[PDB]
């Protein structure tokens, strides 16, 4: 007895931000749109594929009887502008300053977990964040955390929507909190803002359009969305800078500005080695260096940026990686906007390897009249 206000006491202890509870009772509200999601390809296949797993928490423990939902917030402005050189930079999410949330939430649900050993007897745990099989924004939202904006993401008047989730599922019975009485109204901001549209209005996505996602997603990105990501490299923060609730929020926790601002061809001199050395550390690394050099030369064609021009050449002579290479080949269709003899000589005389290099050659050779 006086769990929930010992947990609270001890949450708070370790650098929780908001704490909620909620049962373990399912989520088959959610059905109905997560099938519909998959059915009309609206999904990025990072989800969870058991649609099951994912509404009935059972599924996952058996002994379940509550759901805590925890939030740890993040900082969405700099603390300290990076200092300008040389090169120029681009952005990268503030979800992917510093250490990967993923670490640091484990962490604290880990420690949640043995201060509540102490407690109790028989407790049993288990821990999600983000890779486990619950929806945490729903998780969330029964937990009052905060609600689900028009954007989709869980929103708390404290520390707005620039907040990590998590979820320690739980066989302690326990008062669940209430849930929350503000939300979105008419305001449809975040609607109007998304450079793409891929936001439906109701908190739900066609994916597949997110330039969170096209920033993620392996292979070639599409020509509609490499001008849209701008110097964003990953991730997208478009819907979350529009919302009202983050009007005037500063949050507490360590950023290096340098892994936030990436000088960019000095990013496309890394290996693998270097890569995992300076940028393992953080979230945007899950899938290695090559989803995040493509979005970089995407970014300095994005800029104009006339002092890449030869290491996109390198890149496309040396022809090691042909997703960088067809980039680099669009990247100088971009780059020289009125280009010499000798330039349309180089151009003319690549002659692709693969089929993506092959088409995107093409495109700036009938751009140039080739
Ligand atoms: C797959 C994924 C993505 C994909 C797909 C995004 C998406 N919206 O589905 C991509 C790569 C695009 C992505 C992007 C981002 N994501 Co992500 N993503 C996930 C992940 C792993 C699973 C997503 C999922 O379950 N799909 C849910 C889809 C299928 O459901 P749906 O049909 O849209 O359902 C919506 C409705 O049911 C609605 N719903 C719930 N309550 C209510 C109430 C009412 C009345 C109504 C009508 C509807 C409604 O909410 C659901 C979505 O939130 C989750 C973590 C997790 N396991 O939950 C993180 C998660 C959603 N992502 C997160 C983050 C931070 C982001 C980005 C902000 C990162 C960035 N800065 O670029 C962007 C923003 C995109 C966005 N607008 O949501 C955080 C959200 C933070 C927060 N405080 O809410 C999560 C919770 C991870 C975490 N542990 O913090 N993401
Ligand atoms: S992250 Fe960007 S692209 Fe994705 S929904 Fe939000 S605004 Fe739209
Ligand atoms: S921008 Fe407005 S509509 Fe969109 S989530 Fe924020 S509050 Fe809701």
């Amino acid at each position: 007895m006086n769990i929930k206000l010992e947990i609270q006491k001890m949450a708070k202890e370790i650098g929780i931000s908001k704490i909620g509870f909620t049962t373990a009772d399912d989520f088959d509200y959610l059905e109905k749109s997560l099938r519909l999601g998959v059915e009309e390809g609206r999904t990025t296949g990072f989800e969870h594929k058991n649609i099951e797993e994912r509404i009935y928490p059972k599924l996952s423990l058996e002994s379940a009887k509550t759901i805590i939902s925890i939030a740890v917030a993040y900082p969405h402005k700099l603390p300290q502008q990076p200092q300008k050189t040389e090169f120029k930079r681009g952005k990268i999410t503030p979800n992917s300053w510093g250490l990967d949330y993923h670490y640091v939430l484990q962490d604290k649900l880990k420690r949640l977990a043995k201060g509540i050993e102490k407690l109790t007897e028989n407790f049993e745990y288990k821990g999600m964040v983000d890779t486990g099989a619950l929806v945490d924004t729903a998780v969330a939202k029964r937990a009052g955390i905060g609600f689900i904006g028009k954007n989709g993401l869980v929103i708390s008047k404290e520390y707005g929507s620039y907040m990590y989730l998590g979820e320690l599922i739980t066989n302690l019975e326990i008062e669940p909190d209430q849930e929350v009485d503000y939300g979105c109204g008419d305001c449809r901001r975040c609607l109007d803002a998304c450079p793409t549209s891929c936001l439906i209005g109701d908190g739900t996505m066609n994916a597949r359009r997110c330039l969170s996602f096209q920033t993620q997603d392996k292979g070639m990105m599409d020509m509609e969305f490499r001008k849209k990501i701008k110097t964003v490299i990953y991730g997208c923060d478009i819907c979350q800078i529009s919302c009202p609730y983050n009007r005037g929020i500063d949050n507490p926790l360590d950023i290096d500005p340098d892994l936030a601002m990436p000088e960019l061809l000095p990013f496309l001199e890394l290996t693998n080695k270097s890569f995992k050395e300076t940028f393992g550390m953080i979230a945007g690394s899950w899938r290695g260096k090559n989803i995040l050099q493509r979005n970089a030369i995407i970014a300095l064609a994005n800029l104009h940026d006339r002092n890449a021009i030869v290491k996109l050449m390198e890149i496309i002579d040396k022809n090691n990686n042909p997703i960088h290479t067809a980039t680099a080949i669009w990247a100088l269709g971009e780059i020289v906007k009125k280009p010499d003899e000798g330039m349309l000589d180089y151009m003319r005389g690549l002659s692709p390897k693969d089929e993506h290099s092959q088409a995107e050659w093409e495109l700036v050779c009938a751009k140039w009249q080739i």
